[PDB]
């Protein structure tokens, strides 16, 4: 019921998906000179680099806020691809379900203990 634990667990997990090598297409911001048509697309980017500042600066309240960026970041690629069998895609999916994993007792240990502190 500790309602401060989700930071530190994302952390950990923030760290795990960095040593992931699908996660380096998602690492940092997209070069224009290298796809000239993705802010086309794509209005709200997100990164793993850009989610790992938010959270260390204080400015997540939640883990589900940190859950939506997260998301973000996969439902660009499925937005930005030109096909289901597009590599960079194709890595999003398998870094999408090792973070659906992860995340899912964050957000249910989170929820539980807020629950807990309001009971
Ligand atoms: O350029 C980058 N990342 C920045 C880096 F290269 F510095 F790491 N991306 C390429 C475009 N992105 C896609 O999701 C995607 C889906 C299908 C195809 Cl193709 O791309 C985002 C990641």
């Amino acid at each position: 019921y500790d309602i401060q634990a989700w930071k530190k667990q994302c952390e950990e997990l923030l760290n795990l998906i960095f040593q992931c090598e699908d996660s380096e297409p998602f690492r940092q911001p997209v070069d224009l000179l290298e796809y000239p048509d993705y802010r086309d697309i794509i209005d709200t980017p997100m990164d793993f680099a850009t989610v790992r500042e938010t959270l260390e600066a204080g400015n997540y309240e939640s883990p589900m806020e940190l859950c939506k960026d997260v998301r973000l970041i996969f439902s660009n690629s499925k937005a930005y691809t030109p096909s289901k069998r597009s590599r960079i895609y194709s890595m999003s999916l398998r870094l999408s379900a090792f973070f659906e994993e992860h995340i899912s007792s964050v957000l249910s240990d989170y929820k539980s203990a807020l629950r807990f502190h309001k009971r």
